[PDB]
């Protein structure tokens, strides 16, 4: 196993700090100009977080296009996701527009709404049966249908109406409810499963629009999350299987959104989980 001596060595070496900085300045620049405006001065959570204008969704609805959001096209690896901010008060009608357009049928959350005390994403989807939520600004209702709640993650199925047209879809919330509140979980296996019924689920298939992920900038725990499941995709495609190089994988996804893993200790989390997803 290739990567697990590279990971070895790079553990021996003490220089995971180095190699993410290494990440970090070789990082795509690319122009925010539409995050910036004024008039979305309240619909980013972080100032420091912004889409890029290329890469960044926009809403079809006719007044403000804007969503905190990026399309990451992993064309080798065949899949797109969406990255986004956690919802906030005032764009949670915002983000369902966006998951009704891009035709997605799955949510992946990997946080806690609230965590530490502290916020890190509005309440954005119906914790009740019969209290519903409608977005009157983007005319949805969402309806909780039932949930399957787990130790360390739960599924809910949700129904989405565009209350314009009367149709319905079954979006699958797929909430990583156990990431610790501090650093990285110790070992990638709870993490794994999730990913592989996120995976099971139907949810990724390309007769659906790209998955929706997001924590609560839509940079961390996400970039993770997209970064183990882009490498697991190509190492069950390419010719040599050792030859995915994370690095470089990261380095194309942060074309699309910024600052893509956060710190040195998620960049040797996410090493750790496609060494241990490949062996599964
Ligand atoms: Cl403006
Ligand atoms: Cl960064």
């Amino acid at each position: 196993m290739e990567m697990e001596k590279e990971f070895e060595q790079i553990d021996k070496s003490g220089s995971w700090a180095a190699i993410y900085q290494d990440i970090r300045h070789e990082a795509s620049d690319f122009p925010c100009r539409v995050a910036k405006l004024p008039k979305n001065k309240n619909r980013n959570r972080y100032r420091d977080v912004s889409p890029f204008d290329h890469s960044r969704i926009k809403l079809h609805q006719e007044d403000n296009d804007y969503i905190n959001a990026s399309l990451i096209k992993m064309e080798e690896a065949q899949r797109s996701y969406i990255l986004t901010q956690g919802p906030l008060p005032n764009t949670c009608g915002h983000f369902w527009e966006m998951v009704w357009e891009q035709k997605s049928r799955g949510v992946v959350m990997l946080n806690r709404v609230m965590e530490k005390g502290s916020l890190k994403c509005a309440q954005y989807w119906p914790q009740k049966e019969e209290k519903e939520m409608i977005f009157e600004d983007t005319n949805l209702k969402l309806t909780l249908i039932s949930e399957d709640i787990k130790s360390y993650y739960t599924v809910r199925q949700l129904e989405l109406e565009n209350l314009t047209t009367q149709e319905t879809r079954e979006i699958l919330h797929f909430h990583y409810t156990t990431w610790p509140d501090f650093g990285v979980p110790e070992s990638p296996a709870s993490f794994l499963n999730f990913l592989f019924k996120v995976n099971e689920s139907g949810s990724l298939s390309p007769e659906h629009g790209p998955v929706v992920v997001h924590c609560s900038a839509g940079i961390g725990r996400s970039g993770t999350y997209c970064l183990a499941d882009t490498c697991l995709l190509l190492m069950d495609k390419r010719k040599d299987p050792s030859s995915v190089d994370i690095k470089k994988v990261l380095l194309e996804m942060r074309k699309f959104r910024m600052g893509l893993i956060q710190t040195a200790d998620q960049l040797r989390f996410s090493y750790l989980a496609v060494i241990e997803g490949a062996k599964f």
